[PDB]
């Protein structure tokens, strides 16, 4: 939206940084005109290298002086691209660290309350982790790319029209028939993909709704046609991949079509000028070069302008957080200091609300008052503000009416750092900076002495704990090397407590670990420091509160009641419903990060952003996206693999490499050419320059429908052998995901979100891995085949010289695609370990706030950035000169070359117009090999991390569906019985929910499985399917193993109700016959009344045809489990499974179940769980579990005979509504 101007983008240069703008613009202007001034040199040289052909001795004078100048020429360039480079990457570099500096000098000193998680806390870590990438990439290097091949442009176009200007139109106005077409490339291009990328949405919801319900797709035997509505779903993706495969040869072959076109045109007119006596043939060699190549460098300086509109946006951001005023500032003047303080607070009508919305109201006429050297205790039973009263006194905000005055007098009136230093703060997950245990310990004073570190942890329960460490109180808390991550956290953050001394200490609900023994261990050391200190209390259970002298009692705006522990248990006062309520019974960050870099990584480098994780409970962790380098290397056999998977189509794969050897042959067939007629611009017999004229215009016309017809071949072909390779595997992979056991699915890192982009993309880059790896290989190395093979049959002696100084002229057109992009390289890595430092500084604010840790953050931050800044002078160095070197060697290594050849014609060895064409045609050969070596390293080096999807293709499977050495089964009649079985999950095995967990179920019976208020309640009917396997023991089935017998064949008569129910997108004819396949029409209408819904089903316009997937009509929770149940009692199951968990039905007036339950046990082996104590009567037996073993069994009448047993407790619920 807004956006700075691109100046003020500069506006933190020092005055060290107008020195090193001023160097580095001189040297970006002598560098661009460098390209238009070799083309004078080489057209003066020609001049006297053939002009002369009847005088010997002035032709070794005059090319010993123009192939001089081509050494002073090259001590310009190795000086002009060394402070182009070294001058503009580091001073890009001095700004952006300047700006971290002010920045978090910003977010400190901000009122503590900005920061409340709603897209705010995940906003400003963002902003300083990639929008100071941002103005780093647009201010950096860029610029002395823009201003470099700007330049040519202004220097290829004064060349040009001194020299001759009468060709510097021809040359200039024919630039845009190549480019009108080449936009018409482009053009089409999107035309086409956005409809391959808009019909494959289509099929990603098949793969999507097949994934993120694979409980049902596994539970019936539904994954076989799958694959049938994701086979139908990529064939309008294949043919119309085909004919985008035609619109890039016709956009390859209608470029060289006026391309060879062009040069025709501007090589008659220049036979004409020279006989009519206006120009001669070496002045004509410069202003066509000349205005060609920085004509067309225009192409390069409008690339920067899409990096330049994300720096005036980005930066923006940045500059508006920094000039943000706060309110709750402190006054260093204007304030004062008490001494002696008793700590009386006293609210005297004191109204707050939440800034961010003033709607609920919070504090309306509050009035407590606190004592001095005596303990209270604010206590509540849910969110009426319990949190707030700390949130207050620490002027986290203001209230918007009232006063709050300490011992009579107003903190309004006082600096933070009297206030805040003299309160201590404990609260939930409590605040662990990533450093040692010695550190966090001095954050309440930064030098006072060894020994009271000793004696603060004494009585803290922690000096056992860190002597038995094996170093002297240095243990990284952030890196994982030693960890106290048990279940007891130890508390440590109690010392910053003790240490600092506090009169007034605000304390929280600091037991919140699942409370035990080990939890009881830091209870008593909170019960050891509240001496002779002002304190509070806030609890959440009041088991804890039984000992406390005070207690006062909030509900809603205003105090209640207060007194001690005597008449609070008295008079019923809202405790005795309270004490009623307990007997009747962050993470999310590196998510919602995750989500807000999704989606925009389209269009910005990989080598920018970020890929944000929890990792250790230390911070946030940072892992800088270039992760592609140096993990999932790919199998090493995969380009053998690859060909074998994709062989059928050899027949596509020979016809179109005839069809890439053909496209090799108009390299040399330009060079050639080109290379004779600066011979025959040399003639002296001007009708003999007509003659021999026309023969080299209908070549290039002859050469340039050539074009057409051999880059259509190569790029229809190669892209049929490129698009049954991204079907053939688009559905092996699918078939080789509905395979793996269903608690591979539970990981967060193989969702239903993820999973349906690496079919999308990941599968979608073998084209280019395959089929476009070889066609840049055989175009490319049939034309370096035959171009040396005519440099040895015109002239050997300087072919040789060439082949020897062939291994420089490579490299130095090496250097010149390296540098489109920059030099900087991977610049997220090295500033990686900055941000972390700025990811603990703000979602940690809260103990930022109290210690005063204002100022020691900001130098644990400006003593680590001088880390990236003596990297980015050594590698600017560096590899600035290591440029500036490999471009000496280009130029003065064509000054060896044809002073050489100029030697041999003293001799009358070879002679002119045999120099020419071997030194013309192997240059312009050497510009295609530095495209080959280019991707050298990406053949070799596992591919690409996309291209490295063997993770599900090459992965055996634990719980096979299918095996060979497996008996089927005839009929079940159903024997559950439970043998010696323990289980966990296998996604937390630390949980062990079962222990020793037996049944007996006979055929012809039922089970009344009890909530037992989620104790993995819902467990025991995925062990009836296999699901999951048991940790030890047997599932005994019908008297048999169940690992013995083939799985698919098991599961379609053995069918379930889900907890909860969800429809595929299709209508209601699928839903109801989902399970039951061969079934057609008669009796899916009588499946539906069952869980009756008839005139439900019934009353619709469009019949039964309804959306009610997606996109559609959407229905309630009481009616679609009413079609759920239609879809067992159409599949006529033996071993029928329902189910019911935490309050999950949402059907008041409850009649979805009074027909169903007891109509639907006729004949079937049902094992029925239900989380509610209503309808509850089972009619065969009972299970109670308790911790993972069952307590007691039978019918319900001798249940009830138990006096308490474990029922009479359930009972008791029923009368808790
Ligand atoms: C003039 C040469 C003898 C000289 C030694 C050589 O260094 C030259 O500067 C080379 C690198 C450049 C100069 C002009 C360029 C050509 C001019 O640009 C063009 O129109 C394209 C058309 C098409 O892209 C061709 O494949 C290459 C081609 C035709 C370019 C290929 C490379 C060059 C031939
Ligand atoms: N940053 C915030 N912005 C708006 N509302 C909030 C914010 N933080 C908390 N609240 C809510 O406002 C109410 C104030 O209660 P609070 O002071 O947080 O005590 P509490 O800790 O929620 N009670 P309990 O958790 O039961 O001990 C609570 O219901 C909060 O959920
Ligand atoms: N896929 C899973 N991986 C790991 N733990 C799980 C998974 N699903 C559930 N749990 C844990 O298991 C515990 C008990 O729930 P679970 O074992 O799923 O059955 P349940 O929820 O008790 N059935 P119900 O009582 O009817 O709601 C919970 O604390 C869950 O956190
Ligand atoms: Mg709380
Ligand atoms: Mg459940």
């Amino acid at each position: 939206e807004q956006s700075l101007p691109f100046f003020k983008l500069f506006s933190f240069a020092d005055k060290f940084d107008y020195l090193l703008m001023f160097v580095g613009s001189l040297g970006a202007i002598v560098h661009g005109s460098s390209m238009p001034v070799f083309f004078l040199l080489f057209g003066q040289m020609v001049n006297g290298f053939g002009k002369n052909q009847m005088d010997l001795h002035q032709m070794v004078h005059e090319v010993s002086r123009y192939s001089l100048y081509f050494v002073y020429l090259g001590l310009v360039v190795c000086f002009s691209s060394y402070a182009e480079i070294a001058c503009w990457m580091y001073s890009g570099e001095r700004q952006v660290a300047a700006l971290r500096k002010k920045y978090l000098e910003a977010v400190l000193k901000q009122d503590v309350g900005f920061f409340d998680t709603d897209a705010r806390t995940g906003d400003i870590v963002f902003s300083v982790s990639t929008d100071t990438l941002l103005v780093q990439d647009a201010i950096s290097e860029k610029v002395g790319n823009f201003i470099h091949y700007l330049s040519t442009f202004l220097a290829g176009l004064v060349v040009g029209f001194v020299s001759a200007w009468k060709l510097a139109l021809l040359s200039v106005a024919v630039i845009p028939g190549i480019a009108f077409a080449g936009g018409l490339y482009a053009y089409t291009l999107t035309g086409i993909t956005s409809k391959s990328r808009e019909s494959y949405a289509n099929a990603g919801v098949i793969a999507e709704q097949a994934i993120a319900q694979v409980r049902t797709v596994y539970s019936y035997v539904g994954e076989s046609k799958a694959l049938n509505a994701y086979s139908d779903a990529i064939q309008y993706t294949l043919k119309l991949g085909y004919k985008a495969g035609m619109a890039k040869g016709l956009g390859l072959g209608c470029t060289y079509g006026i391309a060879c076109m062009s040069w025709a045109l501007v090589f008659w007119y220049a036979g004409v000028f020279i006989r009519n006596g206006q120009t001669d043939g070496g002045k004509a060699f410069t202003a066509i070069f000349s205005a060609i190549v920085g004509g067309m460098s225009l192409g390069q300086s409008f690339s920067n302008l899409g990096a330049f509109s994300k720096g005036k946006a980005a930066g923006y951001k940045l500059m508006e957080i920094i000039n943000q005023r706060p309110t709750i500032i402190q006054d260093p003047l204007d304030g004062k200091c008490l001494d002696q303080v008793h700590g009386n607070i006293e609210f005297k009508d004191v109204t707050f609300s939440y800034p961010s919305r003033p709607d609920v109201m919070i504090f309306r006429n509050f009035n407590i008052f606190f004592p001095s050297g005596k303990t209270v205790a604010v206590v509540g039973g849910s969110g009426s503000g319990k949190s707030t009263v700390v949130s207050l006194i620490e002027r986290f905000y203001d209230p918007n009416s009232g006063q709050i005055l300490l011992d009579g007098v107003e903190i309004k009136t006082l600096q933070l750092k009297f206030l805040r230093e003299q309160i201590g703060l404990v609260n939930q997950e409590p605040a662990l900076f990533a450093t040692t245990i010695l550190e966090n310990i001095l954050y309440g004073k930064p030098d006072a002495t060894m020994v009271e570190v000793e004696a603060a942890a004494s009585a803290a329960n922690a000096h056992s704990f860190i002597t038995l460490l094996p170093k002297g109180y240095d243990t990284q808390v952030g890196e994982r090397g030693v960890q106290l991550s048990g279940g007891q956290k130890q508390r440590i953050a109690i010392a910053r407590a003790m240490l600092k001394d506090p009169k007034i200490l605000l304390l929280d609900e600091a037991t919140s670990a699942l409370d035990a023994s080990s939890e009881s261990i830091v209870q008593e050391a909170l019960d050891r420091v509240m001496v002779g200190r002002t304190t509070v209390v806030v609890a959440h259970r009041l088991c804890t509160i039984r000992n406390v002298d005070s207690i006062a009692v909030i509900q809603q705006g205003q105090v209640v009641e207060t007194g001690t522990h005597e008449e609070l248990i008295a008079k019923s006062g809202a405790y005795a419903s309270l004490i009623r309520f307990q007997e009747m019974v962050s993470t999310r960050l590196s998510h919602s990060l995750s989500t807000k870099s999704l989606s925009l990584r389209s269009g910005s480098l990989r080598n920018l952003s970020y890929s944000y994780s929890t990792g250790a409970d230390g911070r946030i962790e940072m892992i800088s996206n270039a992760e592609t380098d140096r993990k999932t290397r790919a199998p090493e056999n995969y380009f053998y693999r690859l060909l074998k998977l994709n062989s059928p189509e050899w027949p596509y794969s020979i016809m179109g490499a005839v069809g890439s050897i053909l496209s090799g042959f108009i390299g040399p067939t330009f060079a050639i050419v080109m290379s004779n007629m600066i011979e025959v611009f040399y003639y002296t017999d001007y009708d003999s320059m007509e003659r021999k004229t026309k023969e080299y215009v209908f070549i290039y016309i002859g050469a340039g429908l050539y074009a057409v017809g051999a880059y259509l071949i190569q790029h229809y072909f190669f892209s049929i052998m490129g698009e049954n390779l991204t079907t053939r595997v688009r559905r092996m992979m699918l078939s080789a995901i509905l395979r793996n056991e269903v608690g591979w699915f539970d990981e967060d890192e193989h969702n239903s979100s993820l999973i349906a982009a690496r079919l999308a993309t990941d599968a979608a880059d073998v084209k280019s891995a395959i089929a476009e790896r070889i066609s840049v290989i055989l175009q490319n190395m049939t034309s370096l085949l035959t171009s040396f093979i005519v440099a040895f049959i015109v002239e050997w002696r300087v072919s040789l010289l060439i082949l020897g100084t062939f291994p420089l002229l490579v490299l130095a057109n090496f250097a010149q695609q390296l540098s489109l992009k920059g030099f900087a390289g991977d610049t997220a890595k090295a500033h990686a370990k900055t941000s972390m430092i700025a990811g603990e500084g703000v979602s940690n604010i809260r103990t930022v706030a109290a210690f005063n840790a204002q100022s020691k953050i900001l130098s644990l931050f400006c003593h680590e950035l001088r880390v990236p800044q003596k990297r980015s002078l050594y590698r600017s160095q560096t590899s600035g000169f290591l440029f500036g070197l490999s471009q000496l060697a280009l130029y003065g290594s064509e000054a060896l070359i044809l002073w050489y050849g100029a030697h041999l014609v003293s001799k009358g060895v070879s002679t002119f117009s045999k120099v020419i064409k071997v030194f013309v045609v192997l240059v312009i050969t050497a510009n295609s090999v530095a495209e080959t070596v280019s991707l050298a390293p990406e053949i070799i080096r596992g591919g690409e991390a996309v291209g490295s999807v063997f993770s599900v293709l090459d992965r055996q499977t634990r719980i096979d569906p299918d095996d060979a050495d497996a008996d089927p089964v005839e009929t079940i009649r159903g024997d559950i019985e439970f043998r010696h079985v323990d289980f966990a999950y296998p996604s937390r095995p630390d949980v062990m929910v079962f222990r020793d967990f037996n049944l007996r179920i006979r055929a012809g019976h039922s089970q009344a499985l009890v909530g037992a208020s989620g104790s993995g309640k819902s467990s025991v009917i995925a062990m009836i399917e296999r699901f999951y396997d048991p940790l030890a023991g047997k599932v005994m089935i019908d008297g048999k193993d169940i690992r013995r017998l083939n799985l698919k064949s098991l599961r379609l008569k053995i069918g379930l109700v889900q907890q909860e129910p969800a429809l595929f997108a299709a209508t209601i004819f699928d839903n109801i016959a989902y399970g039951k396949d061969g079934a057609t029409e008669s009796e899916v209408i009588d499946a539906a009344r069952a869980a009756n819904a008839h005139g439900f089903i019934s009353g619709l316009p469009e019949g039964y045809k309804t959306p009610v997937g997606e996109r559609g009509v959407q229905l309630s929770g009481g009616q679609k489990q009413r079609i759920a149940i239609a879809r067992a009692v159409l599949k006529n199951p033996t071993v029928l499974l329902l189910d019911e968990a935490t309050s999950a039905l949402d059907a008041e007036s409850e009649c979805v179940l009074q027909e169903a339950l007891e109509r639907l046990m006729r004949g079937r082996t049902t094992v029925v769980v239900a989380h509610r104590l209503s309808t509850i009567r089972g009619v065969d037996c009972i299970g109670v579990i308790q911790d993972g073993r069952i307590v007691e069994q039978g019918s319900h009448s001798e249940l009830v005979s138990r006096p308490e047993g474990a029922y009479s407790r359930l009972l008791q619920l029923q009368t808790h509504r």
